[PDB]
């Protein structure tokens, strides 16, 4: 152990993530290790490990040098299996090993995501401070311009820092939304208290519900404030039966993936194949809005669970998010 | 009572259905029979009959030589009383009699529908085969042109058969829906397990409900295949909030009644007077959909009947059709 060790290892793992590791130790590990030959390092007698492997083997896991969204029900599951290994390691010998072994044949997004969540929640990651996403995978936090300016630097082997950019809109209250600090927090908040947490993982995040209610209420408040300061008017509430008034162009790019799709202004909400129907929301919204109005949330049995009490708002945040 | 017999009386009955019977027996039965004096032929002591009669007498039954759709709540009820008589005869003397007695004063659709149903479920119709509707009442299964060609062969008495008809649509998968066999089947399937069946009539049809779910799912299935074969793409699902994209003109005619109305394309669903509001669907659709989602259907007392079991899909079909 140590930390200036654990730490070191981490830094190495997340170094030039888009390419096979250059740190020799990480690679003989990456090669010689077998997550299945001492089912003892694992507190599960390695059921986790044996499940990743099985996938890695039938090679039914997402490819490397490809994008990844945490909203993709499969990409998530895969990402989250790495979490589950890293998670039941008794000591560092087992983490390093895996987050090396996998690091090299699992996709980067799943991987970056997996490592962070794992470091954050696993028993074994106390000493560590995680590098800032913004510098680990800069395509998600940097402009598309600066990105290309950086690819040029590199082509020519000439160094230096480029100035990023952001009178026509409400990309006047932009400084708020595009800040690398908020973006960090926004992701961290949901890494700290993930929507996918099962108390099987080890403990129980306390009031994730009210936490959820509140955190957004404040982005939402903080946001409303800035627009105040900009002669702008408080934000419109979004409806599924209306047009999406204010659309934008992000001018942002994926590393592997392409450029973030843009949305024109005054658009009509389309039924999106694979996710869900527009109407599917409308009804959800109704079911929600009826719990609130009745006084109770009704479970699967037709058991009405009361929410006209203090535990109220979290039970509500459990069903809303 | 052979069946040869049984059978013969039945082809007699349904011969030249649009004009007074020409078979002399059926006639003088038609005239001298009294469905209510010897109410010992009825296993109901002629409750059945004494109701038809009453109607027949206050003259509030639907006229002859007029159309009839099985969807008309009255038209449906009258048709269905005939059913109730034929149904409580102890032997052929009683059917012959009524389907003769009634044949001659009761509307022809009521009458053709009443005799088949009766023939199909009454305990007294075993040996018979019913003639193919397509040849009993051919306006329903034949073109409007063919029909017309046929009125001319008859005005001039020179005989002859006509070829029916069916590059501009999806009346390219026509050969499927316009087939006299399908068509047969699709009506028979609903005569075998009728939507109006009360188990007071006699026995209980067994899984009408999954039977219902399943038969349509195979029309639909079968339907979807043919389109495949025609470079056409799978069928849109219909919504009450969008346009009826594809209308058609059936170029079909009724014998008494006129030409079947046509639907222009890209139409908007109108609230239709006497049947129900568009919205009315809209909420029934919701009501249904929530039963699917809750885990339970809820009766009129407010008792939730669970459908997350094998009797499941049938309970559902009983509230769906
Ligand atoms: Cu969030
Ligand atoms: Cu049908």
């Amino acid at each position: 152990t140590g930390n200036a060790q654990k730490q070191q290892d981490i830094n190495h793992l997340l170094d030039k993530i888009y390419e096979p590791t250059k740190y020799p130790d990480l690679k003989d590990i990456a090669e010689n290790f077998n997550p299945l030959g001492d089912t003892s390092i694992y507190n599960d007698h390695g059921a986790a490990v044996e499940t990743l492997m099985k996938e890695l083997n039938d090679h039914r896991l997402l490819e490397q040098r490809h994008w990844y969204s945490l909203f993709n029900t499969r990409q998530r599951k895969e990402a989250l299996m790495l979490f589950a290994v890293l998670n039941q390691c008794k000591e560092w010998y087992c983490f390093r090993s895996n987050a090396a072994y996998f690091r090299e044949r699992m996709n980067e997004g799943e991987f970056v995501y997996a490592l962070y969540v794992s470091v954050i929640h696993s028993k074994l990651g106390d000493g560590i401070v995680l590098p800032p996403l913004y510098q680990i995978t800069p395509h998600m936090f940097t402009n598309s311009e600066v990105i290309d300016k950086a690819y040029s630097a590199k082509m020519t082997q000439k160094p230096g820092t480029f100035n990023v950019s952001f009178k026509n809109r409400e990309q006047r209250v932009a400084y708020f939304g595009e800040d690398i600090g908020m973006n960090i927090h926004h992701v961290t908040w949901h890494m700290d208290f993930p929507f996918w947490w099962e108390d099987s993982y080890g403990y129980h995040l306390d009031r994730k519900g009210e936490l959820f209610f509140w955190v957004h209420h404040q982005l939402t408040a903080r946001f409303d404030f800035e627009r105040l300061s900009n002669w702008l008017d408080p934000v419109d509430e979004l409806h599924w039966d209306r047009i999406i008034r204010e659309g934008f162009a992000p001018l942002t790019s994926y590393k592997y993936g392409g450029e973030f799709p843009v949305r024109p202004d005054n658009i009509h909400f389309e039924d999106v194949d694979g996710v869900a129907h527009v109407h599917d929301l409308e009804i959800t919204e109704s079911r929600i809005h009826e719990a609130i109005d009745h006084g109770y949330i009704t479970d699967s049995d037709g058991h009405t669970i009361d929410i006209r009490q203090p535990k109220g708002i979290e039970l509500l945040g459990d069903i809303i998010e």
